């Protein structure tokens, strides 16, 4: 089982990594700790506990960074239309996030992984709040960036360019890092027979999966959760990869060096491609999980 | 009494300004809350607690930030030295740090507040920005941040900038995009405070730990002169008689782009972009008033 | 025939370039301007003029901007060697440069003209953006910029620039945005025309001068590929663009000193919802490529 | 004789530094070479050519640059005056060749006087790369080591053409500027302009006309009682440099976009530990400066 911690910002494809997180038996969910990106973290948050109460998800939630460490906040009505929820009931822990994900790592023996699918605000602020924790933690496996086109802006993917200097926080950690960019999770084309498929499946994973995408499709957020189930199902390439933090046309660019030309060693294995037979096999697997 | 949060990396003059802070009857100090900068934030975290210890004062201090929010951490090894507080001999320290982080401390403080406390940061503000983006609502919290960092003319650890906003930029950013009231006592303001070797005598004689501890540490930096300014009292100073410092309204930005001006507070001083002022930026500073002042928070320690 | 003017750096693949464009009956090559990139201007001016003289191209070749408008000047002497053509043995040369000035040449032959000539840069963009700024008058003259450069993908000098682009950012900055119509054959493109073994043995069976010339000037550049013809698709599409496919997109040249300067920024989806400056290559017919390469090539055998 | 090239975008001031290089015994001024800068190019070399028929100034006259190398152009035009229909007319040789030209045939002991933006001096420096040891020494106004104009960071000149800027200031050749610091103390009041008028001729009525304008519109914006003279100190220097206490520095200029874009960054205190590539002007004597001006006013007569 890999320990992991969720880092989201739900979100619709976060709702979908949730689910897959929470149920695999090749994943012990320690924690949910949320970030605002999608929308403001107190909608994000909202969306969050919905998503876990639907389906008894009874994993800690915890509220974190509500802003970027130091841009102007953007968002991308409620952040995760489609289902419909009940009156809510669960609530989020009183431990601040940060300060969870540094007392857990810190307590741990060093084989927790993090895995942001959100701005990196929260693994920012962690990571300079405490520098111990880096040996401590085992990887990160992150949804962010492109080494091709963005698509908030032609340069920059949405997660990095929420919170670019945290992003570059991160990719200078010196921490192992996996990155699914955008040029792997635009691969994993959510088609009406994907959906059909999981519905007929059923179960509340079922109805949640086809009520989500039914409203949006690339699933995004969840190929970090196939990718830590089974790396086989996904090529990466070592690449050494810098955060562009300049104002500009290029602000919250992750620069992957794919042809090695800097002569820099690698920091991330960037994604490059995906099996999506075994990816919607591995969904399917989550989903069923969920039928009591 | 104006209630304090002083913010600070000691540091030589951070020293002096915790001693006029903790004595004044003017200012009501709430905490000590220490960041990295000067030197890493161990050696500042101990520079802190040996100040503390040797004046006798009781004022919980909280460790914070050990790192700046986002660039490679830079020290001043330049001025402060090995510890970063050479010239006086302390006993072995005795006293702590709080358990809680300085960050938690900042905004539990603010939050429980009625919005009259003001923020003092002489250090880097790492603290100060994490705070705000943490938690937001402490913003009309507070009252006022007086920070000692930044220069309109020319900077120290570069051409185009000083230390505290250099060895946080982004940090600085978000203090200076706050919309918090601040007054900035930049370099050219606090370049005026030199201390002679005759403002050293005045402090020796006066004496006591207080007149004793500026002695040391002064005749310590003006070696290093020889081989000076008094740069964070003069946020205390601004607190406690304002008419003691002459300062402008400007709009202020902070300057985040690598490259020669990296870390540059830029100080529309003719209001030629025709933005509001965002900053009671500091302009000159009376000394005779400033050094009586000195006098009067170190007798406040004769015992 | 499309009145061109070609603006080069030689360069093995821009000798590949003057040997198409002087030779086939689709293009009316008007005259050759120089540059430094590959090497330094006196390199690539005797590299330019060795070519013509081997080939008999009698076109006049011009010298123009030895340095690029403002960042410190780089070479390319990795790939191009210690020459800037390493590969084929020139005779001793008897035929030399006009005297005329090439950025004096491309204003003073675009003011004269009736607005029908295309400018082919397959180098750093230095002549063509001092051109446009001494005399703003050429812009309307001009009728479309075919130039080899840029990236919408990765780059090869950095990870985010593509030679050209990176030697002269500021002068490809003029470029993009003068509001002429651009056509860019970037990495994308060019890197799918790769010289094999094949294509070198192929071009020298055609034989003569530009066979022997090419397989020389091949040969080298795949001794050091122990580790493409990029400027010749250019001309190829001017012959016949229905060989390439292109986009249409808004594409912003990034002058920012950092790890993305001298990158072309193409708006592949559109998201800024500004209006397309440039046809940019996405995709070549390599058949229909070599086909015109030979046609080129046979055109010089000699009798 | 010093000899140089006065490469000016007038501009009142430019009309000023004019007067005063074509005049003294101790400039030989070669050529005028004009750039876009204050205004448009099509107007600052309409406004020189007049200053020059006017005064009767027999030195050629050169356009260049209409545009910065770079940067989308900016402007700032020489009110005061009446000026005769204008017969005077630019020579056909482009500024940048002139600069070229002239620089190539010499034994290195020209001076460029820029005080405009620096996009001829950057092109010439780029096209020519040995004009560079024939350089004596660049004596340009512009620049600021505190605080700007144009913006807080920047100042006119060195704002209008960034990337200019930085080509002449990583050339190598040595540098003299006269910043904001040092020309903003050069406050024209009443009593100069009463000066130069009643000393008279040509050049005192000039004088007078330009300056009662600056005067009229710096009392109506700020009142404000004098304004400054900035480009002519650049003359004022060559004539006597004792006049004008400069410190070595190493400067460099700023061309990011963003709040420091054009600044000229110098290092006063030496902290960055490079070679000084430039003389910045510090403090200059007053009372010196105007009996210059008016000496050279008198030149006329
Ligand atoms: N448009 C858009 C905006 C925001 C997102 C969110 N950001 C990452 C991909 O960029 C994913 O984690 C999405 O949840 C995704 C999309 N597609
Ligand atoms: N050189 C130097 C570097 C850093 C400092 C510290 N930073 C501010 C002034 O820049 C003050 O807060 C000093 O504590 C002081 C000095 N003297
Ligand atoms: N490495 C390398 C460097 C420079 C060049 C030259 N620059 C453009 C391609 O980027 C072409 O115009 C080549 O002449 C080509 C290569 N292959
Ligand atoms: N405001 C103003 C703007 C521009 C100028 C022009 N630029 C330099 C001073 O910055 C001088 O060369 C003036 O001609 C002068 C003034 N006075
Ligand atoms: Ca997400
Ligand atoms: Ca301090
Ligand atoms: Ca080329
Ligand atoms: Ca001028």
């Amino acid at each position: 089982k890999r320990k992991i911690i969720l880092d989201c910002d739900p979100g619709h494809d976060d709702a979908i990594a949730i689910m897959m997180a929470a149920k695999h038996p090749a994943i012990d969910l320690l924690g949910i700790t949320i970030v605002a990106g999608n929308q403001t973290l107190d909608k994000t948050l909202i969306n969050g506990l919905n998503v876990c109460q639907k389906l008894e998800i009874n994993v800690p939630v915890y509220a974190g960074m509500p802003q970027p460490i130091m841009r102007q906040q953007i968002v991308a009505d409620t952040g995760l239309d489609g289902p419909v929820f009940e009156p809510l009931t669960r609530q989020a822990e009183s431990t601040h996030a940060v300060k969870y994900i540094i007392d857990t790592l810190m307590a741990s023996d060093g084989d927790i992984t993090l895995v942001p699918v959100g701005p990196l605000s929260n693994i920012a602020v962690a990571m300079r709040m405490q520098p111990a924790i880096l040996p401590k933690i085992r990887e990160i496996v992150l949804m962010g960036g492109a080494y091709g086109t963005g698509n908030f802006t032609p340069s920059a993917e949405f997660n990095i360019f929420a919170d670019p200097e945290a992003a570059r926080v991160v990719f200078t950690s010196g921490v192992p890092l996996v990155m699914m960019g955008l040029d792997l999770t635009n691969q994993t084309v959510c088609t009406p027979d994907v959906i059909a498929r999981m519905e007929r499946a059923g179960g509340p994973a079922g109805e949640l999966f086809s009520d989500i995408m039914n409203f949006t499709g690339p699933v995004h957020d969840a190929t970090c959760i196939g990718y830590l189930i089974n790396p086989d199902g996904i090529k990466t390439q070592e690449m050494y990869v810098e955060v562009d933090v300049n104002s500009g046309p290029c602000y919250g660019r992750t620069v992957c060096d794919e042809l090695g030309v800097l002569g820099k060693p690698a920091n991330t294995k960037v994604g490059i491609t995906i099996d999506t037979d075994w990816f919607w096999g591995l969904v399917e697997e989550c989903v069923r999980g969920y039928i009591k």
